[PDB]
């Protein structure tokens, strides 16, 4: 038999046990296949189905599990079934079975459930962002580029900017599932079943949308796994951007947010210090999921057709990525929802460094003023204001008129932070009216995606 | 100004010159924005458009190019426009423009063209595979698993198993393009234009399907780039599988194919010796493109909002992945199309090592024979035929009966390679009838995907 | 208290239990630190050390394990220690302890043991290659370039070509360990201990070679972990090259090797067919380990100083790469040792396709013949022999002289594979004499590395 | 002849031209090899060297360059040589020459120069960190963990914490070089030369430390390139950490540093705003270089021996990584050197949030106080101070005694930031006396490493 080293290397039960319910489902399906093929009596069919039901119970309550001598989840469950119905009846399921189309089938069935648990977690983070945005619809903050202050924006606009990538990831999940929903069952070892079974019927029975077009491709290809790994990596990277904002916002130097005691760690002695651990772990684990993706693609690279044992490595990186997101998504959702925003802090910084001189120039350009001239006017305003040690808004009607006759008192409309943001009122802009329309569209987009994922 | 070290680091003209036509298109669109805003006269507008067409022609024929002092393609083209219409009229274009929404828009426009040049190449490889499959409808070869002979399959079936993944890649391009087709123009530096422009109209004019929902996300996010890099990596990996097959097929030990003089390297000395360099470069370059993807995700990880100079690193790995595929796809297409298949060699190998013993057992199982018993029967036939040193087909009826009474002479239906493949006649199977249907659907699917990419 | 989602995300006991013995060692060392600091009596010291000995024994035999409520291995062992010596004495260990320098220390300690287990496995694969080379000192095979036959080479030369990379990997482990062998203990949370302890003393105690130069870098940096991940990935890639050769050699088309029943998979039916699963799993897992490395660098990227929670992600990729290599190296070693080389098959193929014409041409060059003429002479020789349907060796003295007067009957020195390989007698060449020296030197180099890796 | 698609794919002159001087050097070396072998007269020899000298001049001044029809740098220089000495004398150099050992040799030669250009740049960054640390010996800042304030540390300690990883990288370069300095010249196509040349002599001639042990390994393996990719990635990741700090330090919220106008970008409008573009590009390109490494390992994975065209792909990712670092290192050195540290700001922040209560508790523990007693005492002192709205040092002797008899007035020696950091006086700690020793040791280590890289 196999050497100890071979058996230890090829054993998959430490990770594949999560496929057990799907294996049992496939076995139930296969019992029907054999019945339709006249290869099982009704007595045998019913006996096999009873045994499988009993096995499913024992797997579910943990009274049945793998032994060290089981190579994989399928072998464990075959042993379990034989223990329950005897070797004669139990062994009858081996007819018309293959191990290559089965393993591909189970991974897809698992993945289509997995991607929807992830999707539900993503919708929860989108929900938490939308909820904070609706709760703070008028808070103004500095808009950052290069982590430096540029144009004032609504906090709500910044928060929702983290929802749109996740909505795109949900869209990626929907697109992915169509590809995932093709059944390889009936493709056999590589060349197609010779049993005369019906791939289309089996596919429907197992919850797939269709059966495969080419048995060799159905059993050999794993681009569905690579794609899922990419979507999971993308989601993780998108969380890491949100995470980076929160980590920086949380610093006492920024002080934009206060973390909740239950969604952070804290000091034994320093009373008010809280650490953004959840965000940090999101940040760190995004690198992990990138690695899972890169490594799976390298595993798939230069595979000759058809099935090779390399392909056993398809599952663990994807299993890992899903398990990480299942932990990260509820943790990030709660972190976001429990944030306290320090609105005076953010608003105070928003007009600093004469950033509103940009708005002044843009206003001038809108009046028909040449851009260079506008710029010069803005510079004059900045220098004039700096001399008196006041903000631009505190410049007198005479001082403004002095700099340029185009600088009418009406320019003060964009020399407040409210006035600044309100002027940015095109689609996608940070003006309150647009952000309100953006927020409603997010609610509808999310609901539409959610319903697309209903099977 | 900038130190030499800073200027050298941030200079992008060595790769961004391919954006020049898109930058000119954007500038034409912005001339219209400004005219709609009443910020340009009809004379000024016509002067700018005419000057842009002068500059465009001088870019197209290489008259106009960047200088060492130019930092980026936009600055170069602004210099060019100013040379052509004077600084007074030229400078008027600066009104209402931002860099950050512009650079995101240009990359998307370039990418929607690039992904279509890639798609055309992909369709050519699919076509070369279809071409070789159609030319050899009845040739049978060994079906490999673990690079060991299993069930005989049609050569066409194997070839087409490399076409289905590519069709899926095409499907991925179609899905990606919908996300790519969203315009950031009008989002400004991050907060949205204050000019009063119409992002939906600018979008239409630039060839986008829609404008962005959030100015911060539109200027900061680059998941569209990561998704393109994933699709390119996946295409490359799929080519590396086809490449690996051809390299093994080409070895003198296999001798499944003879390479074409014009699509391989060889020596004058030994005329028959040909090397599959194109397939080897495909294999090697798939690694490169996995790297581009992994690296781009790592670049995007933990970016705080909004625009950071980090994001300048979005283009070069995607430009690299596209340029590589643009070399690889016609190379692989021609390599595949010009192959000589040695069908007698492949047919002779297909039934080696009594592989048809599997078909024998499967036949017995179809007859109602228990699996264990069928396998015993299969073992017996191999031994029985091995003892006489003949193929299984050559066993007499009496002998076949001796091994088992269930083994009627009818079992001979599957004891030739033609009868073996013929029995695998479910959807996706290698039977000539299914394969012809498969091949028909591939041509239709390819064309449907092609129409979906017409803009 | 922590939310359920926070507790679930931050819990590390599902992977960090392997650190338990190292944690206990650290506790013993810290008992000595506290006693030196005059903070423990001799009784308190002996009491603690006795409790830690109790705890170690219970950990070692499985009677003590983590609970669901334990966040990490250190908390579990603190619980266990208090259970054994009561809270009053057990709580006294907490004095002068910090988490961050400890977790860094433990990982390093574990990694220096782990890398030596990996090194022993690498030496076993090297030994198995050397042993197969020693058993077949004169077997000649085709030398492959592009998977095409080029110069004949000794099978031993090919086999040893897979040992040199692994020796380089061992050399990388030695170089890595000097960096690994620096203790962070006493660096505290980040700024260094204020207890007045002696990091150099503690370092020696814990098995390190030196103590760190900077408390901030000692607690924050993880480049030692990235470097280990690289070396493990390099080892995996080197194994994948060997794997690829064995997979191809194993094909029935090559028939260079026959697999062993205990080191392959197969079927009872066709006893002869065997699959190289071990090599295929090695190929697949190399992708996985490349992923682990890429992801870990992505995790370490753009970390601000000092410790961040992101750093918790340092272990799992490295643990996974080590666990995989500890399965792979004995499997590959046993796979190599079990191979049966079909030397007659390889010898028959070595001179095919008139490859010895190259040797002919080169011999002419050695005689002073101009390059291009030497080549047409060789091409002439081939076609002359092509005509007669014989080998270059069978060309009569007249035919040789006919082709060229320089082609004396002595040329036949290189027109046998034996004479061909014998001419390649410079350092590193495939001549029997050179390879025997190469093989002797490999044993010496392996022994030198082995010794460097014992402490 | 080769199709256009084949020629376009295999062409390498767009990146390989940097190998021109190394190729010329090898050609001189080979001219000697042939002379020693008596295959060149002195007239032919001196005629060749004269031609190669002319060619070297023309290459160095741009007068000679590749044509579109040249496949590679070697073919171009060969063409150029024939132009200068005529096809007869020129064509004699091809005797005893192989492509496979040559391309591995030139890459190695290039790489050993390149890694030293990189090392010098790394030493420049180390130098800039060290000079800033020397310039600011008494500045105390918040020590960060989780980007939250913990123990106070010297600014010099923090800055030097970015030097040590770089020193480790320099050490990695030294170790890598030993593996790099092995010559493949003489290994021929794969089996070793039959010319009788002397590999040890050629190696020493070309600047290598030794010649290879196995011709197959010397021509096929590329782990040396993988290792360089790793060292370059690790350097980039280490710069990305320094970069992140600078970016965050530069935010107006932190205000720890002010960037220099020549080493940052500014705003035409906001007079004081400066963006950390150099740091941001360093962060972004670190992702790029991780990708290069991952991709190269993926390229090397599962290569059968020996040379395969795959291996052409070895150069561009390494070339790219070097080219990026050669831009980044002087940019980051000058960035660091020109920073202005705002020392009042950092000092004001360092003792915030009652962080010195940790120091309080630790001081108690040093006085034999039970760990829990120390911690609730410190917590009490915080509460006491917090209600008087004062700092811990402002507690009276009587209030301290109230909280605990152990809190004698001497506890005040750690209730200033200077006294806090002064207490951390073990090796590697942030006390001024330790940091001074650390800083001196960095100077010695830097110089030692530089000497080791001198060839």
């Amino acid at each position: 038999g196999p050497s100890d080293a071979l058996a230890a290397l090829s054993k998959s039960t430490h990770f594949d046990w999560v496929l057990a319910p799907y294996d049992l489902t496939a076995s139930r399906a296969h019992t029907m296949v054999l019945f339709r093929a006249g290869l099982l009596t009704e007595e045998q069919r019913d006996g096999l189905l009873a045994g499988l039901d009993s096995l499913a119970q024992d797997v579910a309550d943990g009274s049945f599990g793998p032994l060290v001598t089981d190579e994989d989840v399928h072998a464990a469950l075959e042993r379990g079934l034989i223990d329950r119905v005897g070797p004669d009846l139990g062994g009858r399921l081996r007819a018309g079975r293959s191990r290559n189309d089965q393993v591909a089938a189970l991974f897809r069935m698992w993945l289509r459930d997995a991607v929807r648990r992830v999707a539900t977690g993503v919708l929860d983070v989108v929900g938490a962002l939308a909820e904070q945005a609706a709760a703070h619809p008028s808070a103004i903050m500095p808009g950052k580029t290069h982590l430096q202050s540029a144009q004032p924006i609504l906090l709500a606009h910044h928060l929702l900017a983290h929802a749109h990538p996740l909505l795109r990831d949900l869209d990626r999940i929907v697109d992915f599932d169509k590809r995932a929903a093709v059944s390889p069952y009936g493709s056999g070892a590589l060349a197609g079943s010779s049993l005369g079974l019906d791939p289309d019927a089996i596919a429907a029975d197992l919850g797939f949308s269709a059966a495969a077009d080419n048995s060799v491709d159905a059993t050999a290809a794993r681009d569905f796994a690579a794609e899922a790994a990419f979507v999971f990596a993308m989601i993780a990277v998108d969380l890491s951007r949100l995470a980076e904002d929160i980590i920086v916002w949380s610093s006492t130097e920024f002080g934009y947010v206060t973390l909740h005691d239950s969604w952070s760690t804290g000091s034994s002695i320093m009373p008010q210090k809280k650490n953004p651990d959840i965000a940090e772990l999101a940040r760190g684990k995004s690198g992990r999921l990138i690695g899972n993706l890169a490594g799976l693609l390298a595993t798939l690279k230069a595979q000759p057709l058809a099935y090779n044992r390399d392909l056993q490595e398809d599952k663990e990186p994807v299993f890992d990525s899903v398990a990480q997101l299942e932990l990260l998504l509820p943790a990030m959702a709660g972190l976001v929802a429990s944030l306290t925003f320090n609105v005076q802090r953010m608003a105070e910084l928003a007009p600093a460094g004469y950033t509103l001189a940009t708005d002044l120039a843009e206003w001038l350009v809108r009046q028909g003023v040449p851009f260079r001239s506008a710029h010069e006017a803005a510079g004059a305003a900045v220098r004039a204001a700096e001399q008196r040690g006041v903000g631009l808004q505190e410049l007198t009607d005479d001082e403004l008129a002095a700099i340029s006759p185009e600088l009418t008192p009406q320019v003060r409309e964009v020399l407040t932070i409210e006035g600044s943001v309100s002027a940015r009122d095109c689609r996608g802009g940070t003006a309150p009216g647009r952000v309100a329309e953006q927020l409603n569209a997010i609610g509808e987009a999310a609901e539409r995606l959610r319903r697309q994922l209903v099977r």
